């Protein structure tokens, strides 16, 4: 399992958790120097969870798929909660089966469905470690609603933070005083299955991409990501989506 509290949280102690999510997912191969996730991985194995600490010291158990880094569901006291999916079906099989009552939530886990429900895109709400504090309290006891905006939050301060030192470092940032994210946070994160897929495609391509992947930079320009040589793939992604899975 792996841990993070809100309280006393600071730039260092987070940096120190996402370190240990990306420690704890399995890999037996890197691509260009990058971990490459497992095709699929069988049982409970495939779950990891995550015990997350508001700065109360109340807590909520996350279960995040380790060949994906997708959250399928959650733990709060007695109850859990799963996203309407096959693959959180599946999970809910394997992980917090004790809890007296499981609730399914309204939606799936996925970005569209999610802003749909919270009434928001992710453009427009803030993040950054008070924003984590706010969705593990919001967790607690379930609001479909609340949750969804909370859902947004969690799934870029953990999943997000651990596939790029990026968007690692924008939460960092953001430790003290939450921002919505960068128009670059936001490219990565939609950009991730693409980019994965290309950078294992440039293996048997001498490091090019066999199709460009488009992101937008710091400045809020537009670039092109058409090679191995890209910051990007050097000294940014920290994970690689398997092309089995894509
Ligand atoms: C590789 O990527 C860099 C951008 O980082 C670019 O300047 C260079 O022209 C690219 N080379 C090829 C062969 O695509
Ligand atoms: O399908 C994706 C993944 O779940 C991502 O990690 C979170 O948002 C969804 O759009």
């Amino acid at each position: 399992d792996v841990s993070f509290r809100l309280s006393g949280a600071d730039p260092s102690s987070y940096g120190m958790f996402i370190k240990d999510l990306r420690n704890a997912l399995p890999h037996t191969e890197k691509v260009y120097n990058i971990p490459l996730l497992l095709p699929s991985v069988s049982g409970a194995g495939r779950y990891l969870l995550m015990h997350l600490f508001n700065y109360d010291g109340n807590t909520i158990t996350v279960a995040v798929d380790v060949t994906n880094v997708y959250i399928m569901g959650y733990l709060a006291l007695t109850t859990s909660y799963f996203f309407n999916e096959p693959a959180a079906d599946l999970a809910s099989q394997y992980v917090f089966r004790s809890a007296r009552r499981k609730i399914t939530l309204p939606y799936s886990g996925n970005y569209e469905r999610l802003q749909i429900a919270a009434g928001k895109p992710r453009e427009k709400i803030p993040i950054g470690l008070p924003a984590l504090d706010t969705a593990i309290s919001t967790l607690l006891h379930y609001d479909s609603t609340a949750a969804a905006g909370a859902l947004l939050v969690l799934i870029q301060t953990t999943a997000e933070a651990a596939r790029f030192k990026y968007i690692e470092q924008q939460i960092q940032e953001r430790a003290y005083r939450d921002e919505v994210p960068s128009s670059a946070t936001i490219s990565l994160e939609n950009s991730w299955s693409g980019l994965s897929k290309q950078i294992q495609l440039a293996q048997g391509n001498n490091g090019v991409f066999r199709t460009p992947t488009v992101l937008v930079d710091s400045k809020g320009n537009r670039v092109q990501i058409t090679n191995v040589t890209s910051n990007v793939v050097t000294s940014n992604i920290q994970l690689l989506l398997n092309t089995k899975n894509i």
